[PDB]
RNA sequence: UCGACA
DNA sequence: ATGTCG
């Protein structure tokens, strides 16, 4: 019951909070479709959110109806709400991620999409295909 | 008091 | 260890 015709996203970090990156891959083949340049300070959940929204934009611009898989219960909710409820402090070190998060929410408030955003069931299926 | 997803 | 939700 894995929908193989899908995009899978995941975050990678060093520290949490710490250096965050994310990527999107074809669930079937593992082909890397997008990979964000490391952001110097962010949280896991912020990254997971940015990964989903990147995915939405990526599929929309390509006229693709594929669903997105994420393993992140938090990020799935934040995208549904159009609001990333992060605790991360705001300062000059966290300005970049917070700018990206604000711009992701703005995108969600200005665009439509029909893309199903699905939970990857790790306990049944193993690590998501985009894992680091 | 946890439980869960990372 | 921390970041987050039910
Ligand atoms: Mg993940
Ligand atoms: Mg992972």
């Amino acid at each position: 019951e894995i929908i193989w015709e899908s995009l899978s996203v995941d975050v990678g970090s060093q520290g949490n909070p710490g250096i965050v990156e994310y990527k999107g891959v074809d669930t079937k083949t593992g082909e890397v479709l997008f990979e964000r340049e490391p952001i110097p300070i962010g949280t896991n959940n912020m990254g997971e959110f940015l990964a989903i929204v990147h995915g939405l934009r990526y599929l929309k611009e390509r006229n693709s109806r594929k669903p997105i898989y994420s393993n992140s219960q938090t990020a799935i909710k934040w995208v549904k709400d159009k609001k990333a409820k992060s605790t991360l402090v705001r300062n000059e070190e966290t300005a970049l991620i917070w700018k990206l998060v604000d711009e992701a929410e703005e995108w969600l408030n200005t665009h439509t999409y029909e893309t199903p955003i699905l939970k990857w069931q790790t306990d049944k299926w193993g690590e998501i295909k985009a894992d680091y």
